[PDB]
């Protein structure tokens, strides 16, 4: 309950936390307040619990677009980014982190999914969605993988079911109509029903999550997969000759990804907010700061114009780009959690078999704007 003196900072696992402990200590021996990081579980969930109590991190990292939400729950700090400052940001990714006018958290960093494969198994790397199941089959046969990703969390297949028309909330005249939802029509059904008889065809397995599918890719049995940047370091470990790239069309439409924006809020109930601003304002988004997490977990592209300037030569991040640019940027109201939690079902419900494609995304549809 407060702190009165130290920055308490959450962020997830997949992230690289380890260095932002590094920004952590020259901020510290630079002015002497001890900052401790921390990676809790589910801290999208717990956040808003504890938070609720007058409780938690004095800084919460976290995708955009679960702002919305903590922002209407009463749980964020209104930050205060002078001209001068958010002039270093990009004026996109200050739009993701502004609810109703208001800003409540500084971008880190731009996220998007790619497509990810083995160089030595795929040297020419499929570019349609439709050439997946017949190259699966040639590689079945030499006990190799086509292609394998986390099916658990409706973010990894969003992109085929957003190809050829699916969608989240309808942006309309200046805001984002939440009884307009596109998860049920036939775009997102064709995209759906094409992961669905993958499966049925036996190209791809339906309890599929971020452990197996990691580890199928890096151990080499897999030719491809579909993650973040922030995947790329245990590739790196792991040595795969590997190629990050512009996910596959489908019907000849790109894959859409939902682009989201890694932020830094700070805690209303936070008595160390200054601080705050200072660590995460002159500190962290910094070249040396952001370059002291990138080290640990790439952050893929930053809001930082000077930083992003010195990681755009990288072709992973060049891939990282096309992508988010052929996707649309996440809302962030508060309609997303329910959106998220509806989608996730159809999708694992429509993959294990337990409902069509048809019932998974009609009941999803209906839960959302309900
Ligand atoms: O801010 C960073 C995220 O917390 C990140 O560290 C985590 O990893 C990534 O993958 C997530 C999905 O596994 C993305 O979550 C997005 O989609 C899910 C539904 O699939 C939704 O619940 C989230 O609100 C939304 O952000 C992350 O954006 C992405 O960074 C994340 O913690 C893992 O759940």
């Amino acid at each position: 309950a407060i702190e009165e003196g130290k920055l308490v900072i959450w962020i997830n696992g997949d992230k690289g936390y380890n260095g932002l402990a590094e920004v952590g200590k020259k901020f510290e021996k630079d002015t002497g307040i001890k900052v401790t990081v921390e990676h809790p579980d589910k801290l999208e969930e717990k956040f808003p619990q504890v938070a609720a109590t007058g409780d938690g991190p004095d800084i919460i990292f976290w995708a955009h677009d679960r702002f919305g939400g903590y922002a209407q729950s009463g749980l964020l700090a209104e930050i205060t980014p002078d001209k001068a400052f958010q002039d270093k940001l990009y004026p996109f990714t200050w739009d993701a982190v502004r609810y109703n006018g208001k800003l409540i958290a500084y971008p880190i960093a731009v996220e998007a999914l790619s497509l990810i494969y083995n160089k030595d198994l795929l040297p020419n790397p499929p570019k349609t969605w439709e050439e997946i199941p017949a190259l699966d089959k040639e590689l079945k046969a030499k006990g190799k993988s086509a292609l394998m990703f986390n099916l658990q969390e409706p973010y990894f297949t969003w992109p085929l079911i957003a190809a050829d028309g699916g969608y989240a909330f309808k942006y309309e005249n200046g805001k984002y109509d939440i009884k307009d939802v596109g998860v049920d029509n036939a775009g997102a059904k064709a995209g759906l029903t094409f992961l669905v008889d993958l499966i049925k065809n036996k190209h791809m397995n339906a309890d599929t999550d971020y452990s197996i599918a990691e580890a199928a890719f890096n151990k080499g049995e897999t030719a491809m997969t579909i993650n973040g940047p922030w995947a790329w370091s245990n590739i790196d470990t792991s040595k795969v000759n590997y190629g990050v790239t512009v996910l596959p069309t489908f019907k000849g439409q790109p894959s859409k990804p939902f682009v989201g924006v890694l932020s830094a809020g700070i805690n209303a109930a936070s008595p160390n907010k200054e601080l705050a601003k200072e660590f995460l304002e002159n500190y962290l988004l910094t070249d040396e700061g952001l370059e002291a997490v990138n080290k640990d977990k790439p952050l893929g592209a930053v809001a930082l114009k000077s930083y992003e300037e010195e990681l755009a030569k990288d072709p992973r991040i060049a891939a990282t780009m096309e992508n988010a640019q052929k996707g649309e940027i996440m809302p962030n109201i508060p309609q997303m959690s329910a959106f998220w939690y509806a989608v996730r079902t159809a999708v694992i419900n429509a993959a294990s078999g337990r409902q069509t494609v048809d019932e998974a995304l009609k009941d999803a549809q209906t839960r959302i704007t309900k």
